């Protein structure tokens, strides 16, 4: 039997069981794993939403996994639901009305809906003058997506990752109820939702923190051969002092094999820049160089421009890059924001965005950065022919939340490793997927205490050192709380 309400999303043609529907949210942007659900779910309201959980809690033996599918960046299946119902998210704002996105006020905050996208989110901010102060890397991914990983990029030294920045939360948990939750209410299920990987509800509404909106970004780009030199000033960067100046602080590696050509690609130097590197790494005798790229946001005041070179050569002053290696742009801060979607759709149209992405996203402890730079940059990925940013930059603990679901290192500093790897050549994913088991393998029998990120595990043990004993036992008793039937993204493989 099936509950009034579930039936009629049915009717409604809410629930669909065809193969275009079926197929679409078969594969995520990691194209490399597939799985087909039983159904997808095209809610028009979060009642929808009540009404497919509370079908589940109430109906014994439901066979139904439910994922939360925001736009499917996910790279090993995460939002997937095998044989079950995966939620397309994006429904939940075609409505014309009500607005998805609210600007409270005051200014001192945004609503959003769960399903929202990012870029989004920094249109409506924008015209209110105001903006989140967290962000990630790219801009096409959800609100509810992010949050249940953590959102990290080149502010979150001084604001936190994008899970620091949410005041409160709508969610549906596993038992179907609609709960608003907070540090002051309901604790227990906002804790466990931030960087909760979509196990104990789905976010509909999420209330992010805002700042007055910077008009520009003076973009600046320092390049170093020297690893010990590039890590202590991205460390100096981002110390505590109460912070610098920089409002971005993120790094890049470059092989010496793919060097001109990973320069060139970065859609930051110009062929000039490009020749001037690459001779300084012949010079030099580098297999690898490094480059810290950050911005100082700032208004259209009539001074502004003045002021910030100003508040720049300062900042440039306490650094060791290589003399004469400061490159700078400066443009529109919506622009510096966005600067990954131009890298889309140019490498899409040459089919070379939708490929295989084995990629490896880990944080590394401070003390360790140096080995791993050994083991990794100038050992394991030497000889190869790199396509594809080698991020790096440090983050700062205190920014970090351990009472919330996302787990991190123990250490005041560790460091953000993304080794964004793309197939690019034919079947060349089998040696991009064993050189990562090696990468981590390598970690392991030198001690380095990492904890991987956006990776899922197929094995129980290695969620628990995730995790951490204690904490694995506490998101357990979160588990057993919110969905004791173990039905929301099972794609994290976790409880499934
Ligand atoms: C694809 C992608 C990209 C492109 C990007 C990104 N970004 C990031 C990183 C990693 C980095 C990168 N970078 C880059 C760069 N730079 C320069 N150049 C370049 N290129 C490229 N790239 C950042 O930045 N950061 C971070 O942190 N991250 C990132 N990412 C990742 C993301 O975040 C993820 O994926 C998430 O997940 C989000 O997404 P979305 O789509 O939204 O989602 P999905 O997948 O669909 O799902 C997941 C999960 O969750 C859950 N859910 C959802 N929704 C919801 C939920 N729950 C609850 N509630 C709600 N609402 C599901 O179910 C699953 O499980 C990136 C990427
Ligand atoms: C320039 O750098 C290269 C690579 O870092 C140096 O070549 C390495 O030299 C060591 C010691 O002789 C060998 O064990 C490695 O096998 C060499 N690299 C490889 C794999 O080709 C080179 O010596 C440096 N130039 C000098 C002499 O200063
Ligand atoms: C960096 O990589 C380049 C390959 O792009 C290496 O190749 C240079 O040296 C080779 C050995 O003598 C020559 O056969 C190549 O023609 C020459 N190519 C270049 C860069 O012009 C280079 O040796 C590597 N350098 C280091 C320090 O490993
Ligand atoms: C942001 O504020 C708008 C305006 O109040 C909210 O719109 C209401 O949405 C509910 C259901 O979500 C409807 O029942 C109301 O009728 C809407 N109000 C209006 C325009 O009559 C919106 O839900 C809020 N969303 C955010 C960003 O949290
Ligand atoms: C990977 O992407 C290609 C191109 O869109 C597609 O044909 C293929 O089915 C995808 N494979 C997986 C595992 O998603
Ligand atoms: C400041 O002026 C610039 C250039 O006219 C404009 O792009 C920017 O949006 C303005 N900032 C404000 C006050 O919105």
């Amino acid at each position: 039997p099936w509950p009034a309400s579930l039936a009629a999303l049915a009717l409604d043609g809410k629930l669909r069981t065809d193969s275009n529907a079926t197929a679409a949210a078969s594969t995520d942007f990691g194209n490399i794993t597939s799985a087909l659900p039983a159904a997808v779910l095209y809610p028009s309201s979060t009642a929808d939403l009540v009404a497919l959980l509370s079908a589940a809690n109430s109906t014994p033996g439901w066979p139904y996994t439910i994922a939360f599918r925001g736009r499917g960046h996910s790279l090993m299946g995460q939002a997937f639901a095998p044989g079950g119902v995966v939620v397309n998210m994006a429904s939940l704002g075609d409505a014309a009305a009500p607005p998805r996105i609210n600007v409270s006020a005051d200014g001192r905050y945004v609503d959003a809906g769960g399903e929202q996208v990012w870029i989004d989110v920094l249109r409506a901010s924008l015209a209110r003058g105001v903006a989140p102060r967290s962000w990630t890397d790219y801009l096409y991914l959800t609100v509810g997506g992010t949050l249940s990983n953590a959102g990290i990029s080149g502010q979150a030294f001084r604001h936190g990752p994008q899970i620091s920045n949410v005041l409160e939360m709508d969610v549906i948990t596993g038992h179907g109820e609609m709960v608003t939750c907070s540090k002051q209410l309901n604790a227990d299920l906002f804790d466990a939702v931030l960087g909760g990987l979509g196990q104990f509800g789905v976010i509909t509404r999420a209330r992010i923190a805002v700042e007055p909106a910077p008009a520009r970004a003076r973009w600046v780009r320092l390049v170093y051969t020297d690893f010990a030199a590039f890590s202590a000033d991205q460390e100096r960067l981002t110390a505590p002092r109460s912070f610098g100046p920089m409002s971005y602080v993120e790094g890049s590696v470059f092989v010496n094999q793919s060097l001109a050509t990973d320069l060139a690609n970065t859609g930051f130097f110009t062929d000039a820049d490009v020749a001037r590197i690459v001779a300084l790494a012949g010079e030099r005798n580098a297999t690898t160089v490094y480059s810290i790229e950050a911005t100082l946001n700032y208004d259209n005041a009539t001074a502004a421009a003045a002021a910030v070179d100003q508040e720049l050569a300062s900042v440039l002053g306490t650094l060791s890059y290589v003399e004469g290696f400061a490159f700078q742009r400066d443009v529109a801060y919506a622009a510096f924001l966005d600067r990954v979607h131009g890298e889309e759709v140019a490498l899409n149209k040459l089919g070379l965005w939708r490929v295989p992405h084995p990629w490896l996203n880990m944080f590394v402890p401070r003390s360790r950065i140096a080995d791993f730079d050994r083991g990794v940059f100038k050992g394991i990925l030497q000889g190869t022919d790199i396509v594809g940013p080698l991020i790096v930059y440090p983050l700062n603990k205190s920014m970090w939340d351990d009472g919330m679901s996302a787990a991190t290192p123990s250490e005041d500093v560790f460091y953000a490793v993304s080794l964004l790897f793309s197939s690019v050549a034919p079947n060349d994913l089998a040696r991009l997927q064993e050189q990562n088991r090696r990468i981590l393998r390598f970690c392991d029998l030198a001690g380095i205490q990492y904890k991987t990120y956006l990776a899922r595990h197929t094995d129980r043990s290695d969620w628990v050192r995730h995790f951490g004993a204690a904490k694995w036992n506490r998101f357990v008793e979160m588990k057993n709380k919110y969905d004791p039937k173990r039905l929301l993204s099972p794609g994290q493989d976790i409880f499934n």
